[PDB]
């Protein structure tokens, strides 16, 4: 079975709008979302439908760009650091669960290279 997916809204979580967060949504997420390698990462990992039965025995902090996209669009975050941490978690899960040189790890590295490309231009 799959665990419950990460929340994308919470009536008890304080939130802000900042230029850094606008940048993360409009530049970083939108650029990675359209990438030809984005598709494994655009929704929570369905370990049943994808035939990764051990996935959630290993990965205890799931994250994906579909969740991140909705958190940004819903204004879930307080600061840019929280959003970067979610991206970092997504990539980490891929590198931890899969083995070095796995095709999916090669995909994640290309997306991560682009992610860092855009973060290097994050505004003040
Ligand atoms: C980030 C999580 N994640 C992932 C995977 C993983 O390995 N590790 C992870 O962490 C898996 C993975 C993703 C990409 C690549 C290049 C290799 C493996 C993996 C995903 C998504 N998905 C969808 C399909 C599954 C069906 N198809 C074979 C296939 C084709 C056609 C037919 N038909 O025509 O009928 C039948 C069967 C291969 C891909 C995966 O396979 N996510
Ligand atoms: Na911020």
């Amino acid at each position: 079975m799959n665990p419950p997916p990460p929340e994308t809204s919470n009536p008890n979580k304080p939130k802000r709008q900042t230029n850094q967060l606008q940048y993360l949504l409009r530049v970083v997420l939108k650029t990675l979302w359209k990438h030809q390698f984005a598709w494994p990462f655009q929704q929570p990992v369905d370990a049943v439908k994808l035939n990764l039965p051990d996935y959630y025995k290993i990965i205890k902090t799931p994250m994906d760009m579909g969740t991140i996209k909705k958190r940004l669009e819903n204004n879930y975050y307080w600061n840019a650091q929280e959003c970067i941490q979610d991206f970092n978690t997504m990539f980490t899960n891929c590198y931890i669960y899969n083995k070095p040189g796995d095709d999916i790890v090669l995909m994640a590295e290309a997306l991560e290279k682009l992610f860092l490309q855009k973060i290097n231009e994050l505004p003040t």
